[PDB]
């Protein structure tokens, strides 16, 4: 079977959508889109009755809430409900509020991977955002290699199929081998104007399309082209 | 959203209304790019709004910052006495006035002394000039101290920017999760083509609305900096 | 003798196939189907009677199992009857030792255990064929000992009569890694006016002649089918 | 705001006037660009416009810096014993007979600095060279926004205008103008060109203009512009 | 001056009559470029010719080594029994750890590779050596290259011995200076295809072609054009 | 300023008259751009011009040296006996301690401290006014930082002694600069000679980077090296592309 982004063209792109227990790399520079389109992931996610888990450690979840909110898409009912969850493995790196969810030290991946296993549980999330992945391994990069495939096993296990967002200054040392699948998000400055583009570098499990599409951010979230391509 | 108009021409018109309020914004650049002409004008034309500003200055003392603004036409000092604007020494301590960092060996007393500035003039708009020196020689200290500046700044409600110095050639923001920390990035640049050095502004990055995706020339006068949105840079300047 | 791939249009490209008791060194980027390459270059080992070896170190023996299976290549069958073998070089990396598993290296801080289970394995189904995926994750943090480890495992492999294709993780081909192994081939994924072109090319092949050309390929359902007749110059 | 004449043909009129006094002026450039003509035309000019110059040399000893300049027609030696010209020596001190003013330790800026006050106070200077400021901090560039900005703020404080020459084989941002000098080869040929990359209190020319040194020193071409590879207008 | 003759078809040509006697040449290249198969062609050519040669192993095990040149119908064994080829094992000692007349132990430095190798060129009245490769010998301590260049060398030289340095280039400080001679091996990838090219850098002692010459690799070894030249594809 | 005239074809007419007096001047270029056989053509002509010169060896040892100087109609031997020329060891001491004949040889080169003072009293002994050091990038290539003070150390000693001399720097093949930082700008003049593969052939070329005292061609000069040296030609230019 596959998971239904739902962002408008990309399943087509995926043939269908993500592989189930796939971990897709979603990569790019600054402000090319990675966010809100792992955000509409998780949101179409519970559109369909998907349970969602967002890690955030780039910012706090009340900020989340209010960046998703922004664009029509209120958790906080479902949160209620049990169907969402937001993990704080961010105050952890700025200092020190309550949540259902917080890693209090990623020194280790230890206390990371105890706290998510607990909220695919309560909610028995299906769907699980890493933003981002980037900032466990940034200033020790060779362990990079082993925590993107632990938290691989254990997300995979537990029948989740998974966005790691990982933020490039290539694709991210073993990290890109690691992942099933490779999205990535451009932002190229063409005649004078910034285009925006995505292209599905790698997906273990299916065929896909093999052409870069151009894309707009809107309103209401992403919005991909399967039927142009984009030339750089 | 809410947004802070910058006032400077052709700026809130590229960003389809203003700076969304709390956002901080990265003005990234090389040398000489009109970056802290730039944050300046965008303080003094929040002071004629009647919104508080502060100037955090770690390239030079606030003594010169007064004495180059006012020569834009840009006199802070009957705002000072008003309680309507504020200066952070910052600089001094760099190299061996109301509000002074005396030690940037963490970024501890930086944010005690920012906090007391912002309660006391009831604070909208900041500027940090710049931030790169914070962590310029701590580059793994960078994302960290952004994410924390940030928190600070948004949690007491003020829309800022943070200037970037980067090295000439490198089209960089500023590196590793600092360009990925702020909420937007707009690049200041100063390209030789064909002989002749021109100047342009691009919003690489904006949370919170849409904005232009095109390269704006714009000149920096004696009034300060005016940007051209009906125009373009494409090799050649270009109109609509 | 020629090792025959299996995979079509490679051994035309190899002009016969692999020099018995080659190491191949399968080079490229990430998505370019070195994994796939590499196990169906097994599957058709088993059905020409060579037993065959999968050193795991990027994913457990089970999904790799199953990988292989959505491809149409159940090697279960060949598991009990000795033919084919897994080892398990995989979860040393990562920390779990809750399985049970025939071959199993428990640490991957050195070689010597590496060789001890490799040897075993070959000597227990008496292999023909043996794919490391990836020999990079053996030196990936220590590029100086990359080298000696390259030509170690090269002895021992060719002293048992195998053939083998070592997948290399380019993120070149790998620091004097390219040239202690006796071929390579390089899987690329390049982006040709807004699309992505998967192709194929023999850099080195100590022993035979083999194309000097840039030949197309495509992933299908069934694998791997490169095209001999065909060349991706740059565009077309 | 005043303005400092450069007196070098040309390029006067690319800084729209000259140098804004007190402004710390950054030349940049490669080996053999004309970095050290250059900045010591600056002064020669400045000494017989009545403004005291002092030039700090960290590449030559004082001594062979005297041979270079009078070689251009360029002689001191009057300037200096009037009181008018003072060469301060922080060579010797980083490579292994008698100069008034010397700098014995380089391990870190402050006695620089203190015989930098000197020199100024003793001749009033007005103009100030240090071939080369990356001298200064080549083994410790964490160290080189500091000292940029240190000597920045004693030279503006003392009233001075100067220039910092830079070997190129926070620094860019600390100084107040930027001129770097460039040598291209195109078609087989190397040809010159300066171009004023940061000139903070003035506009200026925005263009690459070419220049040539010749026996009384450097010719710059306002009126000439380096395009591709060729010299129009 | 005393010419070398490699017997390389077009290779004596492009050197104007050969190799001058006593020369270190430096054969650098890629993995795949045709370095080893280049420099046992020289010596195979120069036992032919009444000259002793001497090969110094670092790559593959002697063993290995006759059997890749008998591959190419190069039979070293006539010439070992009677004392004019020797193959110097200076391989086992580097992956750690069988008889070799010349052996080295201790690779940790090279005076006694030094040793080895006096006394082979002393037994055989060797007139021609090749190294494969001197690049193995310091490449985990750049530092030491200049001086193990040099000294290998003056003792080269010092015994009258023409030789051949194998370098190992992966794809791209005193060596290219410290040497008489340098022959760079391309192999290079032009509109979806694979040219293999020579030229001659440096040869001191001599003129030589200043052109980039293609060549092929055959079964019975190098042979190199030099009617032909590479602009960028091959021309006249 | 009075010209050290190099002798060699088309080099003094570039250099308009010639290398100005104590002038270090830094020769760089990648292996096989000619140049040992050009720094040696230069102490040869200096000889026949009635100069003295001394060449400093640090990737030969002399006797070879000597051994290559012969194989181009340079025979220095007449002149060593004369006094009017000198070679110095620094070539044993940077691979072993072994001991040898040779008037003039520096031990140890961990210090430039001998080096200078086996140079001064090898400078001392004849009328050394020409000097040659091949190549001084041995000196500071495995201490990169030390380079500027040995450089400017040299320099110093050399021009104290009325010395013109040239600096031998080994660049790697494709390498664009001189020889870094500290290198480049200590020297008085820089003169590249380039070996570019330019339409599958590869064409030799002089150009003068730099040259304090004087002015000079700002051209790519096309040069041979040929049985008897080097010949530049003045009144030819070469296009490489860049
Ligand atoms: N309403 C909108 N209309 C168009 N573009 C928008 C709108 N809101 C936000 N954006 C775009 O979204 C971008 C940020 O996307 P985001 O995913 O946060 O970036 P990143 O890849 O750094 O995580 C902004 O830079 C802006 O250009
Ligand atoms: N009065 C003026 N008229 C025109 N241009 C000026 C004027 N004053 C300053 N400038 C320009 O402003 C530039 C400096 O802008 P600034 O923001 O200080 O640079 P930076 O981005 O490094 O902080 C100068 O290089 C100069 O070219
Ligand atoms: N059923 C399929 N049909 C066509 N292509 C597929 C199919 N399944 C997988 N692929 C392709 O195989 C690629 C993965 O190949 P793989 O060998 O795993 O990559 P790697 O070089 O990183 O080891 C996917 O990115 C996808 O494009
Ligand atoms: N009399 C002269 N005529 C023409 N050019 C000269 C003359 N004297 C020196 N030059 C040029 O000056 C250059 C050196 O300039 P200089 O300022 O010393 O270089 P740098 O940028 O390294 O400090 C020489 O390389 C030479 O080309
Ligand atoms: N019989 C043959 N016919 C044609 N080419 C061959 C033959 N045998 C080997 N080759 C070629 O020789 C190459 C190996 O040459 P070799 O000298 O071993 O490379 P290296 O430069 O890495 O030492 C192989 O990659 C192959 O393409
Ligand atoms: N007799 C000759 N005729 C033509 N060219 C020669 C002759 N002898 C030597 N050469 C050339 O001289 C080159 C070496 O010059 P050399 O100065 O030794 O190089 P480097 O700059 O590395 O010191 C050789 O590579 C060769 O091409």
């Amino acid at each position: 079977r596959r998971v239904k982004t739902g962002i408008p063209g990309v399943d087509e792109i995926l043939h269908g959508g993500i592989p189930e227990r796939n971990v897709v790399l979603l990569s790019g520079g600054p402000g090319t889109g990675k966010t809100i389109f792992s955000q509409q992931f998780l949101w179409n996610g519970l559109k369909m009755g998907e349970p969602g888990i967002y890690v955030a450690l780039e910012e706090h979840p009340v900020q989340v809430r209010q960046n998703m909110a922004q664009f029509g898409w209120d958790v906080k009912p479902y949160e209620e409900k049990g169907m969402f969850a937001m993990v704080d493995a961010f105050t952890a790196g700025i200092g020190k509020e309550y949540e259902k969810y917080i890693v209090h030290d990623l020194t280790d991946i230890r206390e990371f991977i105890e706290v998510l296993r607990q909220a695919i549980r309560d909610i028995n999330a299906k769907r699980v955002v890493v933003d981002s992945v980037t900032t466990l391994y940034i200033n020790k990069p060779a362990m990079a290699r082993s925590i993107i495939l632990q938290l691989k096993r254990v997300l995979a296990g537990t029948g989740c199929t998974s966005i790691f967002v990982s933020q490039v200054s290539g694709f991210g040392p073993g990290v890109e081998h690691g992942v099933d699948g490779i999205i990535r998000l451009d932002l190229d400055e063409i005649d004078g104007e910034l285009k925006r583009s995505l292209i599905v570098w790698k997906m273990r499990g299916t065929s896909h399309s093999m052409r870069r599409h151009p894309f707009d951010i809107t309103d209401k979230g992403i919005i991909v082209y399967p039927d142009k391509v984009l030339k750089r």
